[PDB]
Formats: C-alpha cells, sequence, structure tokens
C-alpha cells in the first residue's frame, strides 16, 4: 500500500504518466503500476533484436563473426560507433555491443534487417511466449512516442517477464544467455536512470530508450548484494511533444520499489 501511494505521488509530481514492473526472484513476487498499459519502448526494443541475432546464431556458429557493411545511407539520428566504421564493415557481434552499450541506431538497425524486419523481431518475441511486444518501424522513426499510438509498445508487465527469460531464463542457450548478461553489465547509458536509485554495491545490467514526448524508460535485471536478483523495467512519457527527459523520474521510481 505505501508503495503504490509513493508511485502515485512520484507520478503527480513529475507531470506526466508511469509505468512499473519489478520481479522479485526471492519470493516470486510483483511490484505493479500502470504495468498493463502500452508504453513506447524507443532503446529499449534493442534487447529483443540483439536476442533473435543470438538465438539465430544457435544453429549457425559462424553467425557473429558476419560482417555488415557500414555505408554514409546506413546513418540516422544517433550513430556514435557506426559513425566510426563507415566504409568498412562491423561484425554482428560488434554490432549487437554496440546497439545495447551505446544505443547505436545504426546497429539496431543491422540487427533488424539481419533477421527479416521489424516483423521477425516481433515473431521471435511471440516463439518466447511475449504475445504483447510489437515492434512496428525501423530506427529512427519507432521513437515518435505519439500518446495513444500502439505502434513500437508494449507493457512492464510483458517486457519485466521476458527480460526475465532472457537473462535469468531459459530463453537463450547457455554460451548466448551469458553474452546477452555480459553486454548489458557493460552498458555506458544507464547511469542517470534505474542505476541513480539504488546502492553503489548493487550489480546492474540494463538498457535505456527515450524519445518524443519526452520518454524516459530503461530496463534492468538487478543483483542486489547477498539477494536474489530483481528484474525492473520503468517506463515514462509525458504530455508536450517537445517534453525534456527526465531520468530521475526512473531512479525515484527503483529507490520506491527497492526499499
Ligand atoms: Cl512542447
Amino acid at each position: 500500500a505505501d508503495v503504490q501511494q509513493k508511485l502515485a505521488e512520484l507520478e503527480r509530481q513529475s507531470g506526466g504518466r508511469l509505468g512499473v514492473a519489478l520481479i522479485n526472484t526471492a519470493d516470486n513476487s510483483q511490484i505493479l503500476y500502470r504495468a498493463d498499459e502500452r508504453f513506447a519502448m524507443c532503446x529499449t526494443s534493442k534487447v529483443m533484436a540483439a536476442a533473435a541475432v543470438l538465438k539465430k546464431s544457435e544453429s549457425e556458429p559462424n553467425l557473429l563473426n558476419q560482417r555488415v557493411e557500414i555505408k554514409k545511407s546506413d546513418l540516422v539520428n544517433y550513430n556514435p560507433i557506426a559513425e566510426k566504421h563507415v566504409n568498412g564493415t562491423m561484425s554482428l557481434a560488434e554490432l549487437s555491443a554496440a546497439a545495447l552499450q551505446y544505443s547505436d541506431n545504426v546497429a539496431m538497425n543491422k540487427l533488424i534487417a539481419h533477421v527479416g524486419g521489424p516483423a521477425s523481431v516481433t515473431a521471435f518475441a511471440r516463439q518466447l511466449g511475449d504475445e504483447t511486444f510489437r515492434l512496428d518501424r525501423t530506427e529512427p522513426t519507432l521513437n515518435t512516442a505519439i500518446p495513444g499510438d500502439p505502434r513500437d509498445t508494449t507493457s512492464p508487465r510483458a517486457m519485466a517477464q521476458t527480460l526475465r527469460n532472457l537473462t535469468l531464463g531459459k530463453a537463450l542457450g547457455d554460451s548466448q544467455r551469458a553474452q546477452l548478461v555480459t553486454w548489458m553489465k557493460g552498458n555506458t547509458t544507464g547511469a542517470a536512470s534505474i542505476q541513480a536509485g539504488l546502492p553503489a554495491s548493487w550489480v546492474v545490467g540494463d538498457k535505456t530508450g527515450s524519445g518524443g514526448y519526452g520518454t524516459t524508460n530503461d530496463i534492468a535485471v538487478i543483483w542486489p548484494k547477498d539477494r536474489a536478483p530483481l528484474i525492473l523495467v520503468t517506463y515514462f512519457t509525458q504530455p508536450q511533444p517537445k517534453a525534456e527527459s527526465r531520468r530521475d523520474v526512473l531512479a525515484s521510481a527503483a529507490k520506491i520499489v527497492t526499499d
């Protein structure tokens, strides 16, 4: 009850719409707030795309080493790693790391294209038992985040359950699961989001996202000191098209649900 009141007060102060799902594997419990509503995923969808490539690699051993050409025509609106490789190639492993650890949007588009497009990433989610996730578009348009638009959305409940399967469960083979966890633990974009609301000693693998309407998101697997792991999804979006990012709201939500 107190946790619910605190999340409601945070949402009201923020001026926007907040979605939270925590899974505590110590006791198989959940803390949920707007957890069945849809939110634009933005960059957080890169986890599903990278996982689809990892699954494909289980039956194709040379897959992560496969080379992909990077051209000026591939550049989109945020290309921190790919811009350094124009006119050469990157491997699928390198593209996966760039997408997950730097939010590189060219890298996301190469993962999407490799597996057959947004409908193939969605069909992979369905094969895992996630019947909520939908990836409709490529970068950069998947980030528009218009209120009421179901494109490129999922719910906090669904994304927490799927992230648990991918990182702690058996969706991927042992080598592939370990690779995903290692990539997420090395993320560089998350220190002001969920991590900022947790003790310094806790270990985190996370993926952030941001987009139109001040959309500010983070999804994480968390190893608290001497405790069973947690899965946490914090999604946030605002009423104004040009609203600024609010990573502090995600930090505040993480503190509330883990105190
Ligand atoms: Cl505005």
